[PDB]
């Protein structure tokens, strides 16, 4: 099942970086289903390096309930891996990302990372990203403005109720895009003011896909 | 001879002038942030029976405008908002500001994309040839403070955390001294592309519509 893929590439994850690692690394760390079952494989292993950049609160905590030390990202320059899932990867392994409401401190730490690797179960794979509507953070006074401006890219955006991310900003999840251009859309985005980050990872896409498939976890580059 | 106070006030009387013939009932007014925005804020209100009410550009301006009895309106509710009144850092002669010395610079863009026509005011001294010489407001993700200071290193500049102050949307402001900004508009999308920035203070894209200068020899209105 999903579950048992996820587990899959979580562990397969680990087992990449692995001898990579030593006192010194600081492993960047997503957030979600996927990147939790990395959490705990990973944390099988923390003799084996220093410690951990979280993408999220959620993730932090999970972090130390494992006694794994957990840095700020303010305090390192680089990072050699960041290890977080997606709702969609192309081929090009440029991504929709933001399901899990984490999307801007992800994109961040990811931006920091030497090594992106992405890890999915097979049905994230599309031949074209927008299927999973793509989620955008937007300061909560722009609601209206912003939604606006992505009808204009031609989007049907709509208000995820009640959800706050880490920052204090609301999501728009926006429906029914054909993003054929992922860099250029995700440029476009970025121009509307009101806007914090979108969920597009394009410009910055993953380096590595480990993708959960019956035949097991097959890995995957641009 | 004027003081800078003076100035704003000029500017300030102006923008009423300018905008008061066209307000009725149902028009409603944004408001930017700070001492000029203020001084805007002083002469708006005594024609406050001849418009519907005003938009805020921050939880302080909020305060300033409910304490002269000026409804306030939030954003969302509005599609159609004539005028944006605000001051700025700087301006060069195609109306491209510097904006975000007073910490407001995001909902201050927000509300003036919304507005059809940005009224910048301003005295004397804020009319530069290159923008740059005042330091450029960014606003950041808190704990991406030392990767968009890296990024911004890589643009020719030198990014200084701003000490004490998070925005009424909880970031922090890294000041960019040290650029002579010969293409804003280049430089605003530059900006924008690195992750971890909220917004940046070049007001180029989307640039102001007048400009009026408050000079020792009278208010100046200046366009692009």
């Amino acid at each position: 099942n999903q579950d048992q893929l996820k587990q899959a590439v979580a562990q397969a994850a680990v087992d990449h970086i692995l001898p990579h690692l030593d006192s010194k690394s600081i492993v960047g760390v997503g957030t979600g289903s996927t990147a939790n079952f990395f959490i705990d494989a990973l944390a099988r292993h923390k003799a084996e390096f220093d410690g951990a950049v979280a993408s999220s609160e959620a993730t932090a905590k999970r972090l130390k309930e494992h006694g794994i030390p957990v840095y700020e990202l303010n305090t390192v320059s680089e990072l050699e891996f960041y290890v977080d899932g997606a709702d969609e990867s192309n081929e090009r392994l440029e991504l929709i990302k933001g399901g899990g409401a984490a999307l801007t401190r992800e994109k961040i730490v990811a931006a920091v990372a030497k090594t992106f690797i992405c890890i999915a179960d097979a049905s994230k794979l599309v031949p074209i990203l927008g299927q999973f509507p793509l989620p955008v953070e937007v300061i909560p006074m722009a609601r209206s403005h912003v939604a606006r401006q992505l009808v204009k890219l031609g989007g049907d955006p709509v208000y995820r109720e009640g959800v706050l991310t880490d920052n204090g900003n609301i999501i728009l999840d926006v429906h029914n895009l054909r993003i054929d251009s992922p860099v250029e859309l995700e440029e476009k985005i970025n121009a509307i003011v009101g806007v914090v980050t979108n969920g597009l990872f394009a410009a910055r896409p993953a380096d590595l896909l480990l993708l959960g498939t019956a035949d097991g976890v097959k890995t995957l580059k641009a």
